[PDB]
């Protein structure tokens, strides 16, 4: 289960800090007490607990020394045995606690960030930050009908019957777009400091649960048996990615760590290939020091990279600041582009970028700084700001740039994709 | 020769896969059993034709009774020559038109009854049929080399490189100094054994891999072909052997029905051609099927779960050895391919014994890994003639009106082979490539990752 973290709510300053991001979000505020006493009972148990544990050496150490001077001691042993036995009862009381307060925290979101919209409807609570290209232009056929008229594009009953429903099959020139579209997405992070990485496809039900937020088992994750342990199929590189990071301890990141996600993402999704169960996806990771607002600096620059991805392909857009109703637990603040997609008329989300502050790196234990040991100035546990972003998502870009580069002949391609497939120039309709 | 259950009902027939048994090392006393579990099928099937009709025929004859207002009679009981006679299938329709009304009426229900048994048992044979074809080969090529064990039986054809250097370090050692590859348990403690995360220019010559591999078999003509990863049970079953199941393949589910993951692109490039009737191939189907790959399997990346493979796939007429002229072709593209990369390696026909079913002839390509000492396999390639179509139903000829009961059907020809298997590739690379200070990045790989001409040790 992935939470917000309990050090927040153990002052009142913290606690009123959370107390009004819930109302700004349209949650509950009264959450927060509720957190905050199961969590006084469980520190009670662990205060007993650690005094009883240092009890029991003294019962042991006694018995050392009685039986060394040769004593006829039995007290001992027993009070031994009941504290080991009131420990027990200890340990099942703050294992239930930890899961009454871990559950109440499932309601309990990430702290908004100052400029987040407040509204509940994402229809027209969403802010439009800044907007790039003719956002009026029409065209004639959409993404559907263009993929159709290809011949590139299968999503008939021969494909649904052997894979299920919203499965596809991608042919000829859609496959070298889609191929251009990775390896040129690739490119465009590496020149931009970022390391690619390729994650395995699969996570264990414990670590998925350690980055994932539980109604995305519910409605996103598919599950894969056989070989060891269940697993299931990673819905975002952004998941392996920030798992990769479970009890890591960053004493200091001058630089942060970027990281360029390519994989295949799986969602159950609980037409076209516009929302599809299986997709290529390049994603933007960043892992930052907490300090300084130093987090709020990469989101601007990660949105920043995605624009200028868009402008390079030539789609235009609009970049929105999505409203505080409709942002997910993990998000402080999240920025959508939405490209405008011309014969459907339509603004339609192609990326989004996520400031998740220390909501995950906390979950995985991904701590920074110095230890409270030692260094006397250290007194609250400081743990790494991850962030993530998509830069493409292959199959809806692909839609996009169907719209806005058809001729009558085909689909011309964009420029700066062409050297990615082998010099075309179109790819051109069926009849 | 047309493989399907036909050639096995022909005496002839039956002797040509007699022989490919034995020429397998494999049982040819299977033959006997397929014909007699057979046998015991297509009785159901006379016997549920014949009652099909016998039951139009009880409705027609009561339709003329209530129309002549004959009375229905005085019994519905059926004479026990009547049940054995339908029970054997000699049923007449001018005895059954002797019946009353009432008998009609009660005949009806029981041949609708014994069709519905009959049916249960034709399902019960077909399974028990072929859960004993589950051991029969393809009929072997004239070329086949015949020996039971790869390690000394296979036949070494073809060579190209110098395949007797010897380098420092092996594939696990440099990607392990490169800093690109981790396989410790910060990834296995996240997805299991045999998990892998690459970083950096790994990643970059996986990608340049994938692009060029792609680009490689569009210029000879192949159609891309990027698949669902995902079959059905039902699919999945069509074109896999039930020891894949169990040994090879995952399951997925959440979303519907349970399904598999899929093993090679080859799979679902098959099933996307189950019921397709193609009357004339005069050019073939060529398709470089692009797809992450999964593998159960029951050091470093080249035999992992996961990886990204290219493979060519090609669907053509089975008249006149089409398809052994694309084996020539497909085994040789394979070989350019590595060629063009400067990997050394040799060409081996596999043999008899080492055959899997499917295939009637199959060659691999193993390249030199020099610092390992080994050849490895990279590639295989294998003419599946009509035994994945048969399966799938991809039959091939005239597909018109009028047509009866086709003496033979005939059915395409599919052929697959391996282009890139990238996590292997690279393996091979790191080795061939090493140097002092990292790995030099293959010439023709260079456009296709910045122009980068090394990738350097940490
Ligand atoms: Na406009």
């Amino acid at each position: 289960m992935m939470v917000l973290d309990i050090q927040l709510f153990r002052d009142e300053t913290g606690a009123n800090i959370i107390r009004e991001s819930q109302r700004r979000r349209f949650a509950d505020p009264d959450i927060v007490d509720a957190i905050i006493e199961a969590d006084k009972k469980w520190r009670r148990t662990q205060f007993l607990t650690e005094a009883s544990k240092k009890l029991i050496n003294i019962c042991s150490k006694a018995v050392g020394a009685k039986k060394k001077a040769k004593e006829a001691v039995l007290q001992l042993k027993q009070l031994s045995k009941d504290l080991s036995d009131q420990v027990a009862g200890l340990a099942k009381e703050a294992q239930q606690l930890e899961e009454e307060r871990d559950k109440l925290m499932l309601n309990v979101g990430n702290i908004l960030h100052e400029s987040v919209p407040i509204a509940q409807d994402e229809e027209t609570g969403n802010t439009v930050v800044r907007t790039f290209g003719n956002t009026t232009k029409r065209a004639k056929l959409n993404h559907v009908s263009i993929m159709e008229r290809l011949g590139m594009m299968d999503t008939s009953k021969a494909v649904t019957s052997m894979a299920g429903g919203r499965s596809y099959v991608l042919k000829g020139g859609l496959v070298q777009l889609q191929v251009a579209l990775v390896s040129y997405s690739l490119d465009f992070l590496v020149k931009r400091g970022y390391t690619p990485f390729y994650p395995p496809f699969f996570l264990n039900r414990d670590v998925m649960g350690e980055v994932a937020q539980l109604s995305q088992f519910d409605e996103e994750l598919y599950q894969v048996s056989g070989d060891g342990d269940k697993k299931y199929l990673i819905a975002t590189s952004e998941m392996p990615i920030a798992a990769y990071h479970r009890g890591r301890w960053f004493t200091e990141l001058k630089e942060p760590l970027k990281y360029a996600g390519m994989s295949t993402c799986f969602r159950k999704e609980a037409l076209g290939i516009f929302r599809v169960h299986q997709f290529d996806k390049i994603e933007q990771f960043v892992v930052c020091s907490p300090r300084q607002e130093e987090s709020w600096r990469h989101l601007e620059d990660m949105i920043t990279t995605s624009e200028e991805f868009n402008k390079s392909l030539g789609l235009p857009y609009r970049v929105v600041n999505i409203c505080s109703g409709a942002l997910n637990n993990a998000a402080a603040k999240k920025y959508d582009l939405e490209a405008w997609f011309p014969a459907s008329g339509a603004f339609r989300e192609l990326v989004s970028c996520s400031n998740c502050t220390d909501y995950q790196s906390q979950s995985v234990n991904c701590r920074y700084g110095p230890n409270l040991r030692g260094t006397a100035a250290q007194n609250v546990k400081e743990y790494c700001h991850m962030l993530n972003g998509t830069l493409c998502a292959i199959t809806r870009t692909m839609c996009c740039i169907c719209e806005n580069y058809q001729t009558e002949e085909g689909v011309v391609i964009p420029d700066v994709l062409r050297p990615y497939m082998m010099g075309i120039e179109m790819i051109r309709f069926e009849n």
